[PDB]
């Protein structure tokens, strides 16, 4: 049974990172080097400072780095040295050409693999662990063959990551699975057995599921698409429930007391974000289109069609209940990152929901606790910024002279604003428009002080 | 009955040139003169070098220019002397308003006609060479007949032009047929008989056909359309060939030894090109349009879909070859002429080929051995992008160094005789040669032994 | 390796023929023509042969019982034949799947299985019918499943393209013969042991080998080339008609071209016959399989035009009667798909027909060779009998009619007394020729008093 004494990660980011940090901090006995072509991350790691902020991240990496944890700009050197290579450059979505907007780009996967075999003599074991689509190890077995040396043996395995950004250490400290996949001849099968033997230096051999190459790579393309369709699902809901009377979060409580269900993953929203679940969900799209499957292919669109028109459907409603005109009116934009308790705004609803108004010539208001005012301007950038959004410091001069306060996102604080002070300083009548049920409960003592309140999956009355 | 002793041809193009020289060539009583606004084009014509480039074409006006052909900007005076008058003005694709993308635009020859007839007197024979939509005499003849004076009498005829690029003088000497249209009148078929006397100094009288006017102008219409349908038909077989393991060389062989189906053009290619396919092709589907033949219009109009299918998916194939990502990679294009043995890239299929590569992001290194640098740039400019993107190399070693990939594009000789182990040795690791012509035919074992993947349309990746 | 004994399944105008020339040029080659229609192998047998083809009788007569032998003994034929060739018919299906475009296999496979089971050693197996692409794969699959020790079974293609007519002259001095094999070491020897049989009476040039997708394939694309022909100048003739072009003239012109020829320019009402739309469909049916949705449309567009073809010249006939045929007794001259042929599979005259039935028109049949019941079956799903007579001779379906339409070019209808026929029609009297036959007869026929309207020429 071959034992992995050193490994290198190619890619600093929120994948390789944490995930090469807890490794070095449950293998004291296996020098893990983590390595990158961005100078200032690999200096930042070094630093008292990380690049990601993560609960714990700090302490696992001040523990191990310089025992067996190392942060260098060597990739060379960390590459001819490794037993293991990680791969976990980025795969942003294409911005041009072919499959533009849902293709995975594989630019930096391909470049990896050339800068690996270049560098590398005799046995090795190379893992994606970055998402790739499907039969991305064919590729990379291909650009290793085709440059191959004498007594040079490099097996290929899939190692998907499945950390949710916020719990990335307790995510790796203590996963619900570890996946790996490889080739299932006997050279293949000792690499994913290597493999297997680093995670059961804390991961129970029952939570390690070892699969086919190709398999790995699916699942972790399938199982975000899985979660991104409860939301949608019981978004679609919500709509039906404003139509008829039921109340959404009634009905999500209702179904997820089925314990084939489960009750995670049904709170009903403006609309999911997050720099995974739609970037998933179209590769998977543009994946299925490219291998003739558009029957599938139509399947998985509706997941983000759905979210798109909750999203609209709800910049919609604003409009309408404002008399059908939002031009020139101050309205308060509560929360913009993408979910309560981050600075992160990648592909966060209030950015479309602004985005809506802005095209109404609407005044937005913005406040969010954490994010910075940089980053809301460039969300909202390509000008019109400027004539018409204000970044407020509090959210009561957000919705000082305001028409309608809209919550965007669930941060703990908006259920305990001073609605009664709000309430004497907006425009009449005032709405309060609510795209996380964070109000649920408030309602009736909202509606005595005179605002109309509105709220998603909520028949309004 | 009438004998033309003085002609005038309007336009020194592709349409009027060529045939005028030959004319004047083979009838050494006839004066032949071509006139032209374009003052460079007449001063070209008159140099040492002339406009467009076509074998024996040098001897052929060497030989008569000066003694009875004249290139000249005097177009009144050369009207006003002629028997005939040849109209040879370009009919380019309309690129704005009504039939953008597939109307022939007219205004050049409307431009003609009203000019013939301001500067004519007497008796003249107006003969419409360059292709024009059907009908289009009727508009001549009515533009004559409103501007008429007292003893005026123009004959409008058609005559058009079947020369094939590269071909041109021996096309022009042997002709498959001659082609003359006229009015069923009397007075029409003076003047049918009086061109037919012409073309009788050389051509066999088997070989002139001489019909109405209007299936004069349609034939010009259907031939093109009928030789750009073989090219698409054997393509869209090229596609099948792929997906089954037949191959579209032998096919295409097979086929052609059927006599009623013939072996002349059916090369499978990554798609036709050149200044007059697609124009005439889609002038037809947009005549049909006009005439309510929808039915007909999306019949002809399969033939420029295919066409556009068969380049699109050559690009395709490229970049699922190459890993699905070409952004960075440095791609060699040998061949940027629309066809071999020309500098000549209207709708080359490479522009297209270039362009889909280029949207990926790819780094292009373009060799030609005749089209010129700046050709290139403006072909694949709307600027930025081609800076970003596009290199010219000098040679095809220099455009293969380094690179992931060389796409032959056009099927220029010299590609065949490459030296691929020199080139295989600088290229990335795995090197594909992606054969857009089937010009390395038979050497797919020693490009295979040496080291490539090599992928040629009308047949099936090897793996 | 020399093949000695051939064995040929299949006994139809396909295989008979083939099979007959092959004995007729290879004295020393043992060759049974084999079929379980025990009607057909016997006419073989006898003075009167089951299909008629000039020349046939008289080959069939020089060979039979010497080396040339029609049996219903299929097993011992394949037992110890060294070439079996599979020729039997692959009728369109007309249920399921691909119905009306996909070919109906069944009796490919079953024609296979009963090889393997007869077979033992070396035997080359060669597809002549028409095949869908790929279907050497399936056979090579079926003889590897059921397999024996020391059985090698190499499968060839050897498609036929005799046209119907000149099925002789075409097999004796053909254009081309093709044959596709593995490109192995075992297909080729395999293929170049029939090309030795070929090389009997064809010049080895005219021999051409490829492998087996390419030799299946040329046979679809060959005929999907030709009916491509007359649908484009089909097309044309709309345009003619619209314009005051001539199509005669413009099908001259084209075809003066050599890279175009002048064969398969014949304007008509639209192609027809058992092979043109079926191998068509196939391909487009193929395509669509193979995820080519933009080849499928592409060939697609060849069988559109001709559906188109003879639809507008039924809506022209309608018109041109006041936009009424109900009751009116109309003329039809030619129900054969071609001239000089009883076939009316696919004729043009069946759908120009039908349309006239919709309308409700008293049709008047009449066609020199088809025999009565065949007009009756092929207008059937009642409305037959209310509608349609069939007629003896030629002015007995013009009497009392309002419109003469010509569907099928008979030398004949050149030649009728039209001055007698325009005197007992009704006026206005209508000629619609759907094949050009009266070409040069327009200005005496107007004179007469007919309105005569043709394909791809503007109405006078």
């Amino acid at each position: 049974m071959f034992e992995i004494k050193k490994i290198c990660c190619i890619g600093a980011g929120y994948v390789g990172g944490p995930t090469c940090s807890v490794i070095a901090h449950m293998c004291p006995e296996i020098r893990v080097t983590v390595v990158d072509v961005n100078e200032s991350r690999i200096n930042a790691w070094n630093s008292p400072t990380l690049p990601i902020y993560e609960p714990g991240l700090k302490e696992v990496v001040e523990s191990c780095r310089g025992k067996n944890l190392f942060f260098s700009t060597n990739i060379d050197d960390a590459i001819k040295e490794a037993d293991l290579v990680f791969i976990s450059v980025n795969t942003p979505t294409k911005t041009y050409g072919m499959g533009k907007g849902r293709a995975a780009d594989l630019k930096y996967i391909e470049a990896c693999a050339r800068r690996i075999v270049q560098n590398s003599n005799g046995y090795k074991i190379v893992t994606e662990k970055s998402t790739v689509p499907v039969r991305m190890a064919e590729s990379i077995r291909r650009i290793f063959d085709a440059n191959t040396k004498p007594n040079l043996n490099l097996q290929v395995l899939s190692n998907p990551e499945f950390l949710a950004e916020g719990t990335a250490i307790k995510d790796l400290k203590n996963p619900d699975r570890v996946l790996i996949g490889g080739d299932e001849t006997p050279e293949g099968q000792r690499a994913v057995q290597a493999l297997c033997a680093v995670y059961e230096h804390w991961v129970p051999r029952e939570k390690i599921l070892t699969t086919n190459t190709w398999s790995s790579e699916l699942s972790k393309l399938a199982a975000n698409a899985f979660l991104a369709q409860r939301i949608s699902s019981i978004n679609s809901i919500s709509a039906l429930c404003e139509a008829t009377g039921a109340d959404v979060e009634e009905v999500a409580t209702a179904i997820g007391m089925d314990q084939r269900i489960g009750n995670k993953f049904l709170k009903a929203s403006v609309g999911f974000g997050g720099s995974c679940f739609q970037k998933d969900v179209l590769n998977l799209v543009y994946l299925c289109e490219a291998l003739n499957l558009p029957e599938v292919a139509r399947y998985w669109q509706q997941v983000i069609d759905m979210n798109d028109y909750q999203r609209r459907r709800f910049a919609s409603r604003i409009i309408d209940s404002l008399f059908n005109t939002v031009t020139d009116k101050k309205i308060a934009i509560l929360g913009f990152a993408f979910k309560k308790d981050t600075g992160d705004t990648r592909e966060s609803s209030s950015i479309y929901i602004s985005k809506y108004l802005m095209d109404e010539g609407a005044h937005l208001h913005i406040y969010d606790p954490k994010v910075p005012r940089e980053q809301i301007v460039v969300d909202l950038s390509h000008d019109q910024v400027s004539r018409l959004v204000t970044i407020s410091k509090d959210p009561y001069e957000a919705c000082d002279g305001a028409h309608a306060v809209v919550i965007c996102t669930e941060w703990d604080m908006f259920k305990e604003l001073d609605y009664e002070r709000i309430h004497k300083k907006m425009l009449k009548p005032a709405f309060i428009f609510d795209g996380r049920r964070v109000l649920d409960g408030l309602h009736n003592e909202l509606q005595t002080i005179g605002f109309q309140i509105e709220t998603i999956g909520k028949k309004v009355s």
